[PDB]
């Protein structure tokens, strides 16, 4: 099972991981975690994330260059992601594809239903290959640039929502920050 | 030994390549080839294609994020250059990192000691390691355009930053040739006998 905590910048998406796959382990599951972007293991998600702290010339700017640097970065690990699935009962990522949509749009001033995510669906899953995530989590809540930006993790937040609510990239469920983590493993995966 | 051929667009540097080879081949020498962008042999090289045909939203309207899809797919042909500089005597480039440091500042409107073309220099060859050229040969070409009379346009400002380039040894030793030069007397210069 392939599970993606999605979520705005400071959500606490870490820690929601970390707790989820305790609860997991205390169910008998084994379990893998791998996070997005991958700093410090792709180029491209090098440069993605010192271009949000104003290297690299232009490159922020543009939206899509962000997301393609991004996705590239993805790509680069779709053979980790599927020997992971194959190896252990359940695989938690910390940030997925939908990050990518959530922000592009955001950044466009676009809803769910505009041009951007449905840009990254087309690119990442069809194209790139990316696998398909069985339940991807959005952990709603109330230093680079994009996190610098409060009107823009704001209307993250929103798009965020929307995607949920419209099952972009698959199934979604929708938590808070006061979740049990034992609840949320036997609803992801029941006994 | 690995040989870069650059140039502005048109100036005909696969004709080059193919009539340098022919000449190191008939000096004995083993010859391999590689153009760059390895369009329809990478994911990266192919994303920039698909922009420079207007796809991907605002992708191609950063001059940095272009000039990183290049770098990335050169990053990925690391393995093939040095599998090939390992099998054959003389490798050519059809383009190499000079071509991005040519068209990245001419888009911004530098000039080569300005802060895109140290850019690439830091980023591929310091950063990413590709393999550094032994010559860098510039195709230069004439800057008149018929359609430009009514006037410099990115051809031009590309080809003038080429030639700051070769002057100030971009990269490392540069020569400079012309349409006409001779392939053989070429060859003898970049590898003498
Ligand atoms: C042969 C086609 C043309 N002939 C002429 C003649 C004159 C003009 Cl004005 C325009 N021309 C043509 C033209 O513009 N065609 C459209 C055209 C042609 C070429 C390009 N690329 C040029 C190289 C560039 N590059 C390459 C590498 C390896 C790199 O690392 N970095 C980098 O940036 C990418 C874009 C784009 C559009
Ligand atoms: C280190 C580090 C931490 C955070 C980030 N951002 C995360 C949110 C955002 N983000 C993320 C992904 C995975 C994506 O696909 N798209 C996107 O916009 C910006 C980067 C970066 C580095």
């Amino acid at each position: 099972m392939l599970i993606a905590i999605e979520g705005v910048d400071g959500a606490g998406k870490r820690t929601l991981v970390e707790k989820l796959s305790g609860a997991f382990r205390a169910a008998g599951r084994s379990v893998a975690t791998l996070a997005f972007p991958r700093y410090g293991q792709s180029v491209a998600a090098d440069i993605a994330a010192e271009a949000l702290h104003g290297e690299h010339g232009d490159l922020a700017s543009s939206v899509y260059a962000m997301a393609t640097l991004f996705a590239l970065d993805r790509a680069g690990a779709v053979h980790t992601i599927q020997g992971l699935c194959r190896g252990y009962d359940v695989v938690i990522l910390d940030r997925y594809v939908a990050s990518n949509a959530a922000y592009s749009a955001a950044r466009l001033h676009e809803n769910a239903a505009g041009k951007a995510a449905a840009w990254v669906q087309r690119i990442e899953f069809a194209r790139l290959g990316l696998p398909k995530p069985d339940w991807q989590v959005l952990l709603a809540v109330s230093r680079d640039n994009y996190e610098r930006d409060a009107e823009l993790q704001q209307r993250t937040g929103a798009v965020y929502a929307e995607l949920a609510a419209q099952g972009w990239g698959g199934r979604w469920l929708v938590v808070g920050a006061d979740v049990d983590p034992g609840r949320l493993a036997a609803t992801l995966a029941p006994p």
